[PDB]
This record gives structure tokens, C-alpha cells and sequence, in this order.
């Protein structure tokens, strides 16, 4: 559809009838626009205070990231998990809760297309368990750039149980914002995505945040091709199929290509 699809691959899988289905992905943001023609949203759960329907994105993001899950695998059954309020923040107590609920309903693929600059034993007890549990984690490198020699990968996606996406654009080349370091894993699409918006819009956004719904989505293609393939397989599959671009430290493994990945 948007040309971050098939610059990962992902159109091949689908002329092949490999498109996601009875795979349950998470998308852990700002909830989604549920009424919106273009999506399927299956279920749920809100983990803010003072948002308590997931169904309503009062911010865009999330409705945003679900859509490019759903353009990669248009058959995945997404979940709104809403842990981030109207202004995209959320609390790492909301985070780490909607995580846990992912776990508890058996969601096959999580996208975290959130980052945030420190840690925890709670939020690397909630992945690692997740991780544990058989479920692909996927979240956004960050938006921080480069930082001398330090890497600049956010958590959660600097655990490593977590597939850490940066952004590219449409020539392959690393986006200036996209965060660096060891723990970044692949690149996916990540500048201008064209997505769904609340209220039955499409816009563009940009950032490792657009990058990491198109793994997600990858993910479950493969899960749709692999239904007995363990996490661990999904992800090993992504990252030795990559198209190789620079450096490990600004392109991880590179390029997801969902193609070659799914075998
Ligand atoms: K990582």
C-alpha cells in the first residue's frame, strides 16, 4: 500500500495468502481509533487514569501505529492496549500494566512504539517475561540521534529480549533522529509514513516509532507463515535476512526483508 510495505517485502507474502491472520498483536500507545473503516480492532485494554476507553486515540499516535501493523498484515488481530494519555505520555507504572495485560491475553507480537531514557527492574521483568512467555517483543530505537560514542537506544528497546527498530527512509539511508548504538537491532521505514489518523484520516508521521509497527507487522506475517516457529525464530529470521546497510551501531542488522525472513 504505502511505500514502506514494500520496501520491507511484505506485498509478496501477501499475494501468497500470508497476510497475519490469528495472529494477536499488541499495540502498546495511545489507544486506537476503533472507528475507523480501515481498522479491525479485536479487543483491548486502557491502563490510563483518565482514559479508560482504548478505543478512543485522543493523541493520533497509536491509531497511526496500528495502521501500519494493519498495512503490513491486514489479517493480524490488533489490540489496543492504551497506556499513553492525549499528550502521546504515559507513566511507567501504565507501560509496565499494559505490557502484563499482553502477556495475560496471549498476544503473539508487541509493538512498543515508545521509548523512554531510564530503565527499570520492573519494565526488564515485564519483557523478559513476556520474552519468556513466547511472545516477540518489538519497540522504537528512539529519536535521539547520535551522542558522541554512547548509545542513544531507548528503553525498552535497549534490553536485549527486545527487537530494537530504527527508522530509514524510502532510499535505505539511516534518518538523522534515528537512535544508535549496540542494542539497535533492524531498520524499517521510518520517515513519512502514510497511516491511518482518528476520525477516518490518513497523515504522515516520522520516527523510529512508524519504524517499529512495520517488524510488528512483519512479525505476524511470519507467525501467519510459522505458527509453530517460537519468538526466538521470528527474530533470529528477521535479523539473519536483513539487507545489510552500514554499520551494526546506526543500522543494527539492517533492513527487515519479511521475503526472506519467512522462508
Ligand atoms: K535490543
Amino acid at each position: 500500500v504505502p511505500y514502506g510495505v514494500s520496501q520491507i517485502k511484505a506485498p509478496a507474502l501477501h499475494s501468497q495468502g500470508y497476510t497475519g491472520s490469528n495472529v494477536k498483536v499488541a499495540v502498546i500507545d495511545s489507544g486506537i481509533d476503533s472507528s475507523h473503516p480501515d481498522l479491525k480492532v479485536a479487543g483491548g485494554a486502557s491502563f490510563v487514569p483518565s482514559e479508560t476507553n482504548p478505543f478512543q486515540d485522543n493523541n493520533s499516535h497509536g491509531t497511526h501505529v496500528a495502521g501500519t501493523v494493519a498495512a503490513v498484515a491486514p489479517s493480524a488481530s490488533l489490540y489496543a492496549v492504551k497506556v499513553l494519555g492525549a499528550d502521546g505520555s504515559g507513566q511507567y507504572s501504565w507501560i509496565i500494566n499494559g505490557i502484563e495485560w499482553a502477556i495475560a491475553n496471549n498476544m503473539d507480537v508487541i509493538n512498543m512504539s515508545l521509548g523512554g531514557p531510564s530503565g527499570s527492574a520492573a519494565l526488564k521483568a515485564a519483557v523478559d517475561k513476556a520474552v519468556a512467555s513466547g511472545v516477540v517483543v518489538v519497540a522504537a530505537a528512539g529519536n535521539e540521534g547520535t551522542s558522541g560514542s554512547s548509545s542513544t537506544v531507548g528503553y525498552p528497546g535497549k534490553y536485549p529480549s527486545v527487537i530494537a527498530v530504527g527508522a530509514v527512509d524510502s532510499s535505505n539511508q539511516r534518518a538523522s533522529f534515528s537512535s544508535v548504538g549496540p542494542e539497535l537491532d533492524v531498520m524499517a521505514p521510518g520517515v513519512s509514513i502514510q497511516s491511518t489518523l482518528p476520525g477516518n484520516k490518513y497523515g504522515a508521521k516520522s520516527g523510529t516509532c512508524m519504524a517499529s509497527p512495520h517488524v510488528a507487522g512483519a512479525a505476524a506475517l511470519i507467525l501467519s507463515k510459522h505458527p509453530n516457529w517460537t519468538n526466538t525464530q521470528v527474530r533470529s529470521s528477521l535479523e539473519n535476512t536483513t539487507t545489510k546497510l552500514g554499520d551494526s551501531f546506526y543500522y543494527g542488522k539492517g533492513l527487515i526483508n519479511v521475503q526472506a525472513a519467512a522462508q
